[PDB]
């Protein structure tokens, strides 16, 4: 699991 942003 790779989670990028906002």
């Amino acid at each position: 699991a790779v989670a990028a942003g906002a």
